[PDB]
């Protein structure tokens, strides 16, 4: 069962050496006792033998083993943050002339990587609606090489129909590299590699770490794509420091108890918001009526704590400040996936600007919440006080 | 005023240290905005030293960036998870499809491999030059040459560029070229690259900045002209350094003086002895007279580090290689360098020839690269002497 796997994944004796957790091996240089030992390490430098710190130490090997088991992949590449994982995993599979097909609900830095970096390297990008399902077939070009998913979407939380998207992509381009940003699910609430996706990318920064105090990107690839991902990310010098690798493994151990609380609390708050006269719409994958909710219920095994809702009106700048500045428990900050609750606002035109090939369908101010581990009645009380300030 | 005082103090402003000697370690992704106005101010200054997002940095990163900018005389310092990431992403930040990169053929092998295995498929071509080409590099600059990549001394074989001659030649034919250098051997301070008209000085902080072989970090200090593009394009690739390693890099600066002076004295003494040794055909140490580009090192550097190489009087067969390398008492076989301990590695001539693109090597003996650590220099010499005894 998954809770037993979260506790045990990666904690083999060769990495833990008697402690419960892996050792922390801090290292650039790794010492070869003999020429024959150096030859053996050289041959196995991509297969978990100590060779060089850029390839990893015992601590990295342990985390890689854990992520491969939890996400069901053949290998796991480590990056200094989620944006690095997205950028470098896409880059590992394109050449000049290739085309990228990305959901227009992709995390904004992911879009910006395509339009600002890939574009000047001769790699084009086009977009698709997250609910496009099987109609994505007509958007696959002869030169399309990567299809990039993100389910639920960033900020607006639309859930893909991945079985329909994958089936349609494979009909037109069987050898396409299908990737997903699986951060919201922490890679475990949606088993992407079981759905025909080639690579599952996460900002471990969010729920894997779970305490908002470390940054880490991971990419777990199937056997078909792992050697190319591994070697091309390595050619860009991509790695994670040993101590953060340790903290990522450590975060796995409480991921189950944390996510169950994030799910329980955020769904309760979402249900209350959906009955609220000052709320026009609630974008929570687990709430019935939300875009792609039926796909979430069929394809996911749980929910995390991040969602959004649209207010009944567009706040003016004075109301936005009166609303946001005076919360007692919710804090304004970027990122999410930690133990504390956060709030951020976007006006409709701010979302429209980052929805290429699409138009927004709401006019109220959008509020994105991360529901942390605080008492749910206290968080509700905080939100209710905010509603009172803008009524 | 002097460098040792700067190494002790660089980056240790009270806003970062907050009462302790060293900067605080601020571990964060989320950084909290008290008000909408505060978020607006942070957003405007997210590339200007104001707390905004962990990917941009915390106080710990700002402290290190301030120190690197001061020590290397730059306008900004980008941070990367290792030196190879700094090289790959600093080159990538300036190239576009159709561009050409002109790189010394003595570049660090992973830097070459990035050019030929990543850049090539992105429509960016790379060609090479001999490290001693000097002013004759002009004829190699193409209309599409965007980056000129130096590494002085070179990897393994330690040839020192004539940077003034190279830079003047490039500027004459392509003044808008981005001139970069991998300045790792100098720890960015023994050769003040940005004072020589180089645009960006890159370092594997992994080596002498960290100084204990237990953290990986890359840095790239850019001049005012190139800093905004380096910064924003490295950021779009998600390049950053964890807060704790940033702290350890700043911490390493504090002993960088006493360490480098010991590495210099010990390695030059060993090089001088190797140069008199009948079992040694050539000593590649930038500080040793007669070494390739030594006169440029003496004119343009202010010190030496502890990494160098020498060529044996013969090519060792595989049995001799094991007998030699396996039985050292103090020197250890490992990659990397710049730590407190001494290391040894061997390369056959054809191995080096393979990583000298469009070029041949000019020696036939087995090449031995040494990093001279902080051990007693007489002990290290005796260890080498015992090694010579095994292959005589
Ligand atoms: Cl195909
Ligand atoms: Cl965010
Ligand atoms: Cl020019
Ligand atoms: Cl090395």
């Amino acid at each position: 069962h998954l809770d037993t796997a979260l506790v045990n994944a990666g904690r083999s004796k060769k990495y833990t050496q008697g402690s419960v957790n892996s050792v922390i091996q801090r290292a650039s240089s790794l010492v070869f006792d003999t020429v024959e030992a150096k030859k053996h390490a050289t041959r196995n430098r991509a297969n978990g033998e100590l060779f060089y710190g850029r390839r990893g130490t015992l601590t990295h090997f342990s985390l890689q083993e854990a992520m491969c088991e939890l996400e069901g992949g053949a290998g796991c590449a480590l990056f200094p943050c989620g944006a690095a994982a997205v950028a470098n995993t896409i880059l590992a599979f394109v050449e000049q002339g290739d085309h990228v097909l990305m959901t227009n609900t992709a995390y904004e830095p992911s879009q910006d990587f395509c339009t600002k970096i890939l574009a000047k390297l001769g790699v084009t990008t086009s977009w698709f609606d997250p609910l496009i399902g099987a109609d994505i077939a007509r958007l696959v070009r002869p030169e399309t090489r990567v299809v990039f998913l993100e389910s639920p979407g960033s900020i607006t939380m639309e859930v893909h129909d991945v079985p329909a998207i994958v089936a349609a992509v494979r009909q037109v381009a069987p050898e396409a590299i299908i990737m997903i940003d699986n951060t919201w699910a922490a890679g475990i609430l949606f088993k992407a590699l079981d759905f025909g996706i080639d690579i599952s990318i996460q900002a471990g920064t969010k729920y894997l770490i779970g305490h908002s105090d470390a940054m880490v990107g991971t990419a777990v690839a199937n056997a078909r794509c792992w050697p190319q991902l591994r070697e091309n990310a390595y050619l860009m010098g991509q790695m994670l420091d040993a101590d953060t690798a340790y903290m990522t493994s450590r975060g796995l151990r409480t991921l189950g108890v944390r996510l169950r609380q994030h799910h329980e609390s955020s769904l309760r708050i979402a249900e209350w918001l959906a009955q609220h006269p000052q709320v026009a719409r609630v974008n929570h994958p687990a709430l019935p009526g939300s875009k792609g909710h039926e796909f979430w219920k069929r394809d996911f095994t749980g929910s995390s704590g991040l969602f959004s809702f649209v207010l009944s009106k567009r706040l003016n700048d004075a109301e936005l400040a009166e609303y946001l500045d005076n919360f007692s428990l919710f804090s304004m900050a970027y990122s999410w996936g930690g133990f504390e609750s956060l709030i951020l606002a976007n006006q409709p035109e701010q979302i429209a600007h980052i929805r290429p090939d699409a138009e927004v369908d709401f006019s109220g101010t959008l509020i994105r919440l991360h529901i942390g581990l605080e008492n749910v009645d206290d968080l509700q009380a905080d939100l209710a006080a905010g509603f009172a300030r803008i009524v």
